[PDB]
């Protein structure tokens, strides 16, 4: 869907921006600094689930740019493993949210964050 | 969910970027220049539906910035009417996609595009 590689870069960066907001806005809730409303979090995690499927199709070969490290394309299987494992972690977060289980939510939230970081550490250029 | 107004601006611009990609990527399909696969379009419109609900909460009072025109906040009811009417147009597009009806899809797609433009004309600053 991208006329030029720059369009893929802009897309995946915007998807990431939205993921960071929908993930990060739950930090106060999982810390107990903001109240836990199960329906609110269920709905937010459903947005995050949709968003968290979106970046990967925007790393389609030849879309080097931005802060993607080159290793994404040359090790396609390993990058796919990491995005699939991340989306798996999002499924666990969805299950916790859908159950209204705050303890499971906290644990799942931590695992998701670790998965974001693990991918960035391997595949995102430093600043 | 925004620490500063700049964060709301970045969010709503990124949401718009994704909406433009998910809407605009169907142009060749509605023109017949690309093939029509009903399942593909159904899934894409479901992404667009999720995305098209997201910008509005990121124009929460005092978030002047970016290319929002000031009129968004001082005429809250009129801006709300336009976003709700736009989301209505997205419901029509969803119905067409879910029905697998290409003629209804074309018509709905045009109405959605007109709704995007009508809001920009009133509420987005020129370049
Ligand atoms: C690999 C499987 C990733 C996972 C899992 C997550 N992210 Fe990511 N992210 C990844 C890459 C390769 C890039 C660089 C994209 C580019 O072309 O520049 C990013 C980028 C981000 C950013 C920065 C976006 C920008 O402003 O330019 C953010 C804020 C970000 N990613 C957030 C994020 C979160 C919150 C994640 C888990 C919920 C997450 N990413 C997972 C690769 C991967
Ligand atoms: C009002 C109810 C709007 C509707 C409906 C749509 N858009 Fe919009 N859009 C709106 C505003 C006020 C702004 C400016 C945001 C800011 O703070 O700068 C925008 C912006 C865009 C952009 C530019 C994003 C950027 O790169 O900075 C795009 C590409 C965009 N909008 C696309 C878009 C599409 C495709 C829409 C219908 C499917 C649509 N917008 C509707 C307000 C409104």
């Amino acid at each position: 869907q991208f006329a030029k590689p720059e369009d893929a870069v802009k897309y995946r960066q915007s998807a990431a921006t939205l993921m960071a907001s929908h993930f990060g806005r739950m930090t106060p809730v999982v810390k107990g600094q903001a109240p836990y409303d199960a329906a609110q979090i269920k709905a937010n995690v459903e947005v995050l689930k949709t968003l968290s499927a979106l970046p990967w199709a925007a790393f389609g070969p030849g879309t080097e740019g931005g802060d993607a490290r080159p290793e994404i394309w040359s090790d396609a299987a390993s990058f796919k493993q990491k995005q699939q494992a991340f989306q798996d972690n999002i499924v666990k977060l969805s299950a916790a949210a859908d159950a209204g289980d705050l303890d499971k939510l906290r644990a799942a939230f931590g695992d998701v964050g670790a998965s974001c970081k693990a991918c960035h550490d391997a595949y995102r250029k430093k600043k």
